[PDB]
C-alpha cells in the first residue's frame, strides 16, 4: 500500500536500461534515490536528467545510487539516453526503470489526479537498510531542485552518524548555521540536566 | 482519502491560534502552504518557524498565506509562539492549526510509520482555486528548506501565467538558466511546425 | 468486458497523434481496423506500419480507416512516425492511439500472458454500424499479413451487400473460386426447394 | 478462463471421430491447430475442411496436427465426413471434436454474441510444449484463409529455432523480403554495439 | 427451474424444422407432447420417430400436436427427416426443435448424469391451457412405448371432461375394466352419502 | 473495549515523564490511580495536580501510585511540571502519560461527546492484582475532589481485608458512622442464623 | 450506545414506584440524578437511600430531582420503601425505576464484569436541557458519597451561570478556596490581553 | 416463528374435515382450542377425541370451538371419525385439520425431538380477539386432561370480565377457594391504599 | 435453543435459595419439576407456592424434586419464603432459582410477548435421565393446577415402567377408567396377531 517514512521499501523486481534489478536488495548497503518522471522526450524531464548526470559524483560520494522510472518502454529509454548523450554531450550513468501499465508506479503512489497517463515527479530516498526516509511529489510542470535532494541526503546521513537533527535550511540555518541540534530530552530527569544551556533545555546545539 | 496533485483540497474546518478557519475556502483567491511539524517545543520545528516568520513577506509578495499544523493543544501553540517571540525576537504571524487526536492529520496522510504520536514534516501547496499543487513529506529528523518552497511557488505561479514549464533547478538551470520551456507539442501537425528549433521539436525554450 | 463478434464496439474516448477521437462514433458510417502493436521503435511493428501506409488506399477504397494503438506515449508516436517518414520514405497517414497505463488495451483484451508490459498484435474489424466483426490476436514475434486483413474486409462487405457467405480462401476457393455461397436453408420447406442443385441442398453457389 | 497467448492450453479430455483424446498432452511434442467451425453440413465449413484435408501434408511437414471442433453430435461428424469423402473425393484425415452443450467451446471463448447456438471460426495454434501461440476469431459468414495459418506456423517455428522475429507479410516483406529481424536490444550496452547498422540499432536484419 | 406437474410450461421461443415456434402459446388450445431424444441418426430414436409418424393421426384425433427436441443442429434434423422419408417410406409431419448448447434442454431437466452430451428420452404432456400434466424420463438405451403416451392422453382428457379418475391400466383395469372412478369425498357429510355402495365410500365407479 | 469494574486493566505500554511504563504490570502489587486531564497548561488541571502532589503521601501510605494522562506531548508535560514546581512551589512526583493521537485515551473511553480534542476527567482505580475497581468520568469544567478518591481507596482496601462492605459516606455514615456492614446472606440457611440482630437479617454491622 | 458527557440522555419510558415516567423529558427544565443500586434489601444500598432522603431538600434547592434504579420488581421496591419508612423513620420521596431483565440498565452501561445479575453503583447527572453532565461508576462493595454529588451539581450549575470553571475540591481549593477560574484564552490576541495577571495568562481567577 | 402468549395467532388457511377454514379469523369472536394429536387410529388420541366430543357442550357454553390437527391425510381423518361414531357411539362434532408434510405443525412448534414423524400433544387456547392465551405441550405417551383445559378457559374468561387473577387450583384454592385475587398495586400510592387488608397489600381477594 | 420433548435438559449452573445447583445433573436419578413464576410477592404465585409446599410429599413419593424460578433477586426469594412461612404457616421446602437478567429464563423460552419484565408460568418435567418430558406455558393471570402436574408424573412414570400409554383423563378415562393402553402395533405381522380383541387391533387395553 503506498509506502511511508519508516516502512521498508517494498520488494519488487524491475526491468531497467541496465538489465533486471531487485529493488530494495541489490542496493543493500548503499542509499538510493528512486525518482519518477512523466515521460521520455519531454523537455523538463530532460533538464532533470542532465542535472542528475552532471552531479552524479556528488551522489556517488554520498554512497547513493540514482535510479529513474517512467511509464515508457525500455526501448524508448535507450533512445532518450542516446539523444541526451549526443545533443547535451553527457552520458546518463544510472538505470532507468521501464514500467508501462504502471504497476510499480501505482504501488508507490506515483500516479495522481491530474494525469491518468503518466507519473508525477516523485522522489523516494531509501537508506542503506532499505527504509523509506523522505518522499517528494513534485507536479509535472515544474522541474525538481537536485541540490535540495543532495542537501537532504547529507543531513539524513549526518543524523544516522551523530544521532542529531539538522536545523532548517541546514547547513545554512539563520540561527546556528553549520551547527546541528541535540534530540530533545525524553524524561524529566534528562530535561533538568540541560537547564540553563543556550536557548532552552529542549533546544541545545553542538558542532560537527 | 489522501489528497493528490490535481484534486481539490478537502473541505474541513480547523481551530487555530487565530480562531476558526474554513480551510480550502477562507483562502479562496490566495495560494497557501499548509505544513505540519511533529510538535511544539521541539528544536527543529522551532528553527523552521523562525525561518518562515523571517521570510514571511516573500510569501506575502507571492500572494500565499502560511498555515501550520501539529497534534498539540492550541494552548501549547500559544505558549510556543510566546517563547519564540521573546527568545528569538520575532513574531510568528501566521495561524497554527491545533489537531490533537490527529483527525485532519490522518485525512492528509501526515502520520507515517516511524511515529504513531506525531506528524511528519508534510508540506502542501494549494493554489488560488484550492487545488493541491505540490506535496512534500520530509521526516522528523531533518528540517525543511524554506527557500525551496518559495522557489516552487514562483515556478508554479509562472506556469499558471505564461503557460510554460520550468526547467530543473530553475531559475538556475545549467542549460538555459532563467529561461522557461515550451510545453511539448501534442499532435503531429503541431510537432512539425517546430522542427529545426534549438535542441529539438519537443525541447523549445523562450524567455520571460 | 472483452468485446466479441456481434457486440458493439465499446464507447471510449482516446488520445491519438491526430488529436482526440471518440471511438465507435467518429467513424459512424465507415469501417475501421483498430489494431495494436507492442511498442514504437520496435522493428516488426515498423514493417507493419510501412506495409499499412503503403497499402493505405486499398483500405480507403473499401471505406475503412486504419487506427493503431500501443502503450507508448503520444510524443514517442510522433517521433516514431517522423523516423518512418524520413528513413523509409513514407508518411504514416492514420492516427495512432497512445495508451500508457493500458486502460483501453485491457478493456479490449490486448494484454496477454507472455508480456505484462505491452500489447500483443491484436486486430479488430469494426463495420459502418460499429459492431465488432472479426478479431485477431497475433503474438509479438511474427508480423501480421496485411493483405489478409484486406481480403477479410472485402468478404465481410460482400456479405453485407449480397446476403451471401464467402468460401474458404475466397476469392480463390479450390472448389468454386470467385463464387460465393448461398446461406443454408433454415426450415424444411425452404430446404426441399433447393433439392438436386449442385453439391447439395445446403451447399449452393452463385456468382457476383 | 479464456486462454491467452503464453498460457498453457488447458487440460481437457475430448471425444472425437478418432476416439478419446487428452488434449494438451496427447500432442506433447507436436504442434497442433485446434480450430472450431459453426456446424457440420454447413457450406462454408465444408470448403474449409476440403481445403484443410487437401493441404494436410504441408501441415504434417511442419510437425503440426489438425483438430476440429463443433457443437454437433459425433455421429453427425461421421456422416459429414462420409459426405465429404464421396462428393468432394477427399478423405478428412484429422479428428473432429464433438462438443454439444458447448462445454469446451465456452471454456475457449469460442461462443460469441452473434449466435447463441454455434461457435465462431476460432483458431488456436499450440506448440510442442502446449503453450497457446496465436488466436484467431473469424466470424461465421466468411471462411478462413488456410495458407495464412501455414504461413504463421512457419514463422512461429523459425522464431523458436533462430531466436528472431519475422517481418510483416513474411516471407514477402516489402522492405527485406525473405530476411528475418534481430530482436531489439534490451539494455544501453547492447544497443550501442549495433550502431550504424542498416536502418538503425533497433532494426537490424539477417538472413536464414 | 425444472417444471413440475401443475405448473405452466415455461415461456420460451425455439427454432424448429418448421420455423420459429413460441412454445406454450402457439399451441394454446391444443394439447401437445414435447419429447426429447438423444440425437439424430441414432437407431433407437429413429424407430421412435417412425412409430410417432405412423401413429400421427391418433395424436391428431386427440387434439394433440407432437414436437420433438435434440441437441443436434437444425440442418442435421432436416437430413435425418430426409433419410427417414426415403428409407422407411414415411414423412415426419411434426416439428423437431434444434437446441445445441442445450439451453432449453437444461431448463426442462432433460440432461441427466449418464451423458453430458445428449438429452435422455424425456416426455412432457402439456394440455390446452399450457399446464404440465405428465413427465417421463426414459433412459437412452430403451425406446419408449408410444401407445402408452396415447393411453395417457385419452385418460387425462377424460378426466378434464367427466371430472373422474382413471383406474390402473385403464381402459383395461382388472377390477372395473372400462369403468372410471369417482373422486373420493372430501368432507364427512359427503362421505356418508355414499355408504354401502360397491367397494366402499371412497371407491365408487361409474361408466362413460 | 472500554474496561469495566471487575475486568483486568488492559495490557498496554505507555511513554511518560518518567520513561516507559508497562501499564497493568509495573504496578503489580501496588494499587494505582490512572487519571486523565484535558490538557497541560489549563488552569483547573493545574489545581488538580497541585492537590495530588500535596496529598501524595496519603496516596503512598495506602500503597497506591498516581499516574496521570493527557493528549499533550511529553515535552509539554515536562514544561508544565517545571512551571508548577516554580510557581506553586511543589514538585509533581508521579508520572504523566503522554498520548497524542489519543490511542490509549480512546481505548479507556476517556474521549466523550463534548470535546473531540481532549480527554474528560476520567479516574480509574486499579488494585494490586490489576482489576479495575472504580470508574469516574468528571467533565472538563469542574475539578475533581481528591479526598473522595482517597476515601474510596480506604474503603476498597478495607473490603479486601475484612470481607465487609462500607456504608454510604463512610467513615461518616449517619446510621452507623465508622462501622462497616456484613455482606448479606446468600442462602436461606445463612439468613435465619442472623434473625433478630439489629436492623434486620440482611443489614448487620460490626466494627473494625 | 452507552451515553457520554455532552450527549443527550436517551429517550426512554420507565416504570417507577410513582407510575410511568418519560425519562429525559418529564424533567425538562430541572436537573436530575439518575442513579442505580445493585438491589433492594441490600444493606449498603439502604444506607444510600437513607442518606439521599435525609438530604433530599438540598437536592430540591438546587432544582434537581432524584431517581433511582435497580433490577428488582416494582413490588419489591414498594416493600423496601415501606421497610425504610418504618425502621429508619424516613420516607423515600423520589421515584425508583424497576427494570428486571435490565434493558435500561444495559443501555446505560450499568452492568459490569463483576456481577451478571445486578447493576453497579452508577450515577448520571443530567441538566435542565437533558445533556449528560457527569458519570460515576462506583462498585457494589463501597457506598457512594452523597455530599460529593451535591458538590458537583453546585459546581456544574455555577459553570452554566457564570461561564467559569471550578478548581479542584471547590469550594475548598488549597490555592484559591471559594474562587472560580476564568476559562483559558482561545487565540493569541485574547491571551496577550491577560498577561501579568496572577499565576499566568491561562490561570486567572475571580470571585462570585 | 413459534407463537407465544400475547402474540396473535398466525394467519393461515387450513384444510379440515369440515372444508377450508381461515384460521385466526373464521373464529373472530369466539374462543377456540387448537390442539394436535400424533396420528389417527392411535389409541390414546382416540380416548382424547371421545372425551372432547362427550364434553363438547361445556366447550360450547364457554363460547369456544374445538379444532384438532394431525399429520394424517384428510381421508384418514374421515375414516377415523367414522370408526369412532360406530364403535364408541359418539359423533365427533368439530373439525380436524389435515396437515401432512407438517407445514402448519412446524410453524406452531408442534414437532419435538422424540418423533420426527408426528406432532406431540400440543394445545393452544386462542381468545375472541385471536391472541394466544395458553400453550401446552404434552408428550405422545400420556393423554391430556380435558377438564383442565375447561378449568383454564373458565379462569381466562373470568380474568377478561372482572379484571382479576385466579388463584392456584381455582375454583378450589386451599386458601380462598372460589374467591379470585385483586391484581397487585402498580405504584406506591396505590399500594398504601390497601394496607391492613387480609393477607397483605399485594394479596387481596374478593368474590364473584 | 428452546428445549423440546425428548431433548436433554441443557447443562446450566444456577444460584438458588439452597445454594448453587448444577441443573440437569444434581438430580441425576430423580425426576424434577422446574417451574417459573412471574415474580415474588405477587398473589397468584403465592397461592401456587402454598399449594406446592402443602403437596410436597406426594411429589417426594413419586421421586421428584420441585425447583422454582423467577427474575427476582435471591434476597427477595428469602424474604418471600419468610413471609409465606409466617403468614400462611407453611415452610417452602424446595429451592427457588434466582435469575435476574433472565439468562436461564430466555434459554428455556419462559419470556413471552405479553410481558418483557417477567416469566410466564412455565412448567418443565424432567425425568431421572434428564430428558424433557412435558412442557406447560400457563399465562400470568391464571394459576396452575398442581394436581394435574402430579397426575402427569404418575402417568409418565407408569409409561416408563410398564411400556404402556395412558388414556385421556387417566386414571379416570370415560371408556376404560383405571386401565392403560397397549402401544399400537408397528408392522403388519404384529397387527394381525391382535385381531378381534376389544375395540380394534390398534386399540387394546390391559390393567395394572
Amino acid at each position: 500500500r503506498i509506502p511511508l517514512i519508516g516502512e521498508k521499501f517494498p520488494e519488487m523486481e524491475v526491468i531497467t536500461t541496465h538489465g533486471k534489478i531487485k529493488l530494495p536488495d541489490d542496493y543493500k548497503g548503499r542509499w538510493f534515490v528512486l525518482f519518477s518522471h512523466p515521460g521520455d522526450f519531454t523537455p523538463v524531464c530532460t533538464t532533470e536528467f542532465y542535472s542528475f548526470s552532471k552531479k552524479y559524483e556528488e551522489f556517488k560520494k554520498l554512497n547513493t545510487e540514482l535510479i529513474g522510472l517512467s511509464v515508457d518502454s525500455n526501448i524508448s529509454h535507450i533512445e532518450w539516453v542516446m539523444w541526451i548523450e549526443k545533443n547535451l554531450k553527457v552520458e546518463v550513468p544510472f538505470p532507468i526503470i521501464a514500467d508501462p501499465m504502471g504497476n510499480v508506479a501505482k504501488r508507490l503512489g506515483m500516479i495522481h489526479a491530474e494525469s491518468s497517463t503518466a507519473t508525477v515527479r516523485a522522489v523516494f530516498i531509501i537508506d542503506d537498510k532499505g527504509t523509506v526516509r523522505l518522499i517528494l511529489y513534485y507536479p509535472m510542470e515544474i522541474g525538481r531542485n537536485i541540490d535540495e535532494i543532495l542537501r537532504a541526503i547529507r543531513a539524513l546521513q549526518l543524523v544516522d552518524k551523530a544521532g542529531v537533527v539538522t536545523p532548517a535550511n541546514w547547513p545554512n540555518n539563520e540561527l546556528i548555521g553549520d551547527k546541528v541540534i541535540n534530540p530533545a530530552p525524553r524524561t524529566i530527569k534528562d530535561a533538568k540536566m540541560r537547564l540553563g544551556q543556550p536557548f532552552d533545555w529542549w533546544f541545545t546545539y553542538k558542532e560537527v
